[PDB]
C-alpha cells in the first residue's frame, strides 16, 4: 500500500522498465474486475472530468468506461472549443483551475503541443495527457507495449515492425521510445523513403543498443517480425510527388497475402482508427489483435486512474 | 428467461404475443419509474449510446431507462463531428470498437441498414434507436403500447393515420404493427397526392385488416378511438403548391376537431410538432402526446432489461 | 447556530416556499440565510471521503442552449457528489430535437417524462420562467440568455460573505460594463437586502450603470457613487468585482475607447493600493481584464468564488428535491 510515483501521466520518458511492467501487472487486476459480475466500488466519490478539445472514440470512451467500470463518476466535455467557455477565449491554465474545483481527476486531448504539461503544472490534481495534438499520447503508447507483452508473451527479444508514416507518426516514434526500455529489442522501420524515420529516434535506438533496420519491403521484414504495428500513408505526405504514391501504392498494406508469410505467433497492431492500410478480410484471422489492442486501452486506462487516486 | 431477441433492429421481429408481453413489462417498469427506491436491475451494465442524427426523445429516454434501472451510459452524440468516425472509421470498425467498452449499443445512424448491419457486427446486443429514414422500431412499440395504454385494448379499435403516409415512415411502422392485432379499422387520412402507398394497403388486406382513404379529417375523427397526428412538410408537394395550398387549414388537429371526437379517445404524435396540433389542444385530456413520450421511458426500460437480464 | 452570531431556538422546516430557482427577487433573507448555511453543510460533504447517498435515485436533465463550463459542470457535479444521476444536452440548438423547430415548452414536458429537475440555459430572456411555469418538476435558471442568472448573484454574495466574513458594513466596487452587465446588475440586488452596505459603479461613462438600479439602490437606502477612477475606488473597497467591457460597446467613439485604455483593469499596481482584507472577484471568464500575475495573490478570490458555486448548487439541490 503506497501512493503512484507519478503525480500525472503526460510524457512517455516518466516511464522506466519496472514502472511499465509494474503498470502492465495492475492492468491485469482490472482485467479481472472488468470480467467479473459484480460492480467494482475502488473509485466510489471520485469524479473524472474528460476535455476534449479533438474528436476521439477510443480514447474518450475507453477512459469513461474505465472510470464508471470502478465505479467512479464522469464529467464530460467534448468540443472544449463549440460548448465549453473556452469558446469566449478562456485560457487552459483558467479552464483547468475552474474544473480541478468540480472533479479529482483530468483527462485532456488538446490541439495544441505542450497543453498537457502546463495543464499538469497548472492543476493541484492528476492531469493524464489523452493526446496532446501533434505531440505524445502515452495511454496509447503503454497500451500498445502492454498488447505486444499481452499478445507475444515478453518484450525482451522480440523483433517489432513500425509500418507506415514514420517520419510524422506520433505513435510509432512513443512505442519505439518505449520498447528501447527493454533487452534485446530489434525495431524495422518499414515505410517508403520519403516518410522514414527522423534521425532523432534513430540516434536514440543505437545509443540505448536497439538494433535497427530500415526497409521498403514489408513481405520481406514481415516474414521474421513477433509485432507488425501499422498506422496510414496520407496522399498529402507525398507533396507534389506522386511518381512516389504511384511507387508506393499497394507496398505497405496488411493483406491475406501479408498474413500468409507471417509466422503463426506474430500479431498485427493498429493503434485505429484504419483505412484501406488493413483489408476487411484480415480480421478474421486470430493474429488481427487490433481490436484486442482497443481493449487493452481499458484495463490500461483503469489501471492508471486507480494508482493516480488510490495509489498500490 | 433468456429473451427471444437477441437485438431490437425491425418491426418484423415482433409477433402479437411478444407485443403483449413486453408491454406487460412496460408496465412493471412503470410501477419502478414510480417507486422512491432506486433500482438495481441493471447495476454494473454499461450502454453505449451512438447518435449520428439530433434527437431529444429518443436519445434522453434510453439514458434516463438505463439510469432508472441503475446502469450507467457512454454517450457520443454527433458522432459524425466528435467520434473517431469523423475520420472515415467504418461502422464495423466503431462497433467493434465501442463493444469493448460496453455490455448493450443504442444506435441511431444516418443510412438505413446501418442497425441491422451493427446488431451481425456486435457480440452485445443493439437496440435500433432510428437507422436514418428507415426501421425506429422503439417508436413503434411505444406507439401502440401508448394505445393499449389509453384505449384498453387492441384488438377492435379505429385508428386515423394521418398527414405525410406516402413518405411517413413512423405511420407505416404503426400500421405494420397495429395489423397483428384483430378487427382492427385504419383511415388514411391525407392530401390525395401524399396517399399511403400500395405496400401498406395490401399488407393491410391480407392481415385482415378493414381500411378507407380520406382527406376529410373532421369526419373520421368522429369515428376514431385514436387520431395519430404528423407533420405534412411542404418539400412532400414538391411543384405542387397548389396541393399544398389546397391542404392548407384541413389536416390541423385544433380545438374544432376535439369538438367531434368521442370523450375516450386520443390525439397521439411521434413528436417533435409545430402548428399541426394547435397549443390550445393540450389542456384536453384527450392530448396524449407527452404522456406517449413518457411511455417510451417504460419501453426502453423494458428492452435494456429483457436484452440483458431476461425475462 | 445562526452565521449572524445568535443560538438557534427552533429545529424544523423554515416558513419560504422554494420549488424553482428562477429569479433574484425570490431570495428574501429567511431564504438566503437557509441556502448559505446548507452550502456550508455542503463544503463538509465534498470534502468527506464517504460517498453522499442524499439525491440517490434522483436525476437531472440540463439543457444548454449556450456554451457554460462553470455552470454546466458545477450542476453536474454538484448532483453526482449528492449521489444523483445527469441526462445532459448541450449543444440544445444543434444535438436536440429543438434543431427541427420544437417550442420551448414542448421540450419541457418531454424531458421532465426522463427526470425529476431541469437546469436550463436558454438564449432568451423569460424562458426558465415560462419552462418553471410548464413544468410540473424543479426548473433551475442556470443563466436566462441576456436576463437572469440567479445561481451566479447567489454564490457571489456567499463568496463575498465566505471571504469578508459579513455581509452588513461592506463596501464593493462593481467593475466593468454595468449598463449591460447582468452579473453586477443582480449582485447589486441582492446586496441591497443587507445594512449599511456602499456599492462603488466603476465604469467608462458610456457603460454606467443604468437609473433603475440607482434608483433602486437609493430608495432601499444604499449608498452608491460613480466612479471613472479605479485606483481611488479599490483602496476603500472590501470587494474589487471585476467585468470585461467589450470594444463594441464604444461603436463609433474611439476616442472614449482610447481614453479608456488600460484604466479598468486589475493588475499588480492595483493590488498595490487595496487593503490586505480586501479580495478581487470575477464570474469568468475573463480575458485580459485581470493580469495573470494576480492569481498568486490570496486576495485574488475568482477561483475559490467559482467553487463555491459547486456548493451552492449542491445547497439548491437538496433544498429543492428533498427540502429541510
Amino acid at each position: 500500500p503506497h501512493m503512484f510515483e507519478l503525480s500525472d501521466v503526460i510524457e512517455g520518458k516518466q516511464f522506466d522498465r519496472e514502472m511499465l511492467s509494474a503498470i502492465f501487472d495492475v492492468a491485469r487486476e482490472m482485467e479481472k474486475i472488468e470480467k467479473s459480475s459484480s460492480q467494482s466500488e475502488i473509485l466510489k466519490g471520485y469524479l473524472m472530468a474528460t476535455l476534449f478539445y479533438e474528436p476521439s472514440t477510443r480514447t474518450r470512451l475507453s477512459f469513461e468506461s474505465a472510470m464508471k467500470r470502478l465505479g467512479g463518476e464522469v464529467l464530460t466535455t467534448e468540443n472544449a472549443r463549440e460548448f465549453s467557455s473556452a469558446a469566449k477565449g478562456e485560457t487552459l491554465e483558467d479552464t483547468i483551475r475552474t474544473v480541478e474545483g468540480y472533479s479529482d481527476i483530468i483527462v485532456m486531448r488538446h490541439f495544441e503541443s505542450g497543453a498537457a504539461r502546463k495543464a499538469a503544472a497548472t492543476a493541484n490534481i492528476p492531469v493524464i495527457n489523452a493526446g496532446d495534438g501533434p505531440g505524445e499520447h502515452p495511454t496509447q503508447a503503454l497500451l500498445d507495449v502492454y498488447t505486444i507483452q499481452s499478445e507475444i508473451g515478453k518484450l525482451d527479444g522480440i523483433s517489432v515492425a513500425l509500418v507506415g508514416d514514420l517520419a510524422n507518426g506520433r505513435t510509432v516514434r512513443s512505442l519505439a521510445y518505449l520498447l528501447a526500455k527493454f533487452k534485446d529489442v530489434k525495431i524495422y522501420f518499414v515505410s517508403p523513403e520519403i516518410v522514414k524515420m527522423k534521425d532523432d529516434i534513430k540516434d536514440y535506438l543505437t545509443s540505448s543498443g536497439v538494433e535497427w533496420e530500415e526497409s521498403s519491403d514489408l513481405m520481406e521484414v514481415a516474414s521474421k517480425c513477433d509485432v507488425v504495428y501499422q498506422t496510414r500513408i496520407q496522399r498529402e505526405r507525398f507533396g507534389e510527388r506522386l511518381d512516389l504514391y504511384e511507387a508506393a501504392r499497394g507496398k505497405f498494406i496488411v493483406d491475406k497475402d501479408l498474413l500468409g508469410v507471417m509466422q503463426k505467433k506474430a500479431i498485427i497492431m493498429h493503434p485505429l482508427p484504419r483505412l484501406d492500410e488493413i483489408t476487411a478480410d484480415v480480421d478474421a484471422d486470430p493474429r488481427a489483435a487490433y481490436f484486442r489492442q482497443a481493449k487493452n486501452g481499458l484495463f490500461i486506462r483503469m489501471a492508471l486512474l486507480k494508482l493516480l487516486l488510490v495509489g498500490w
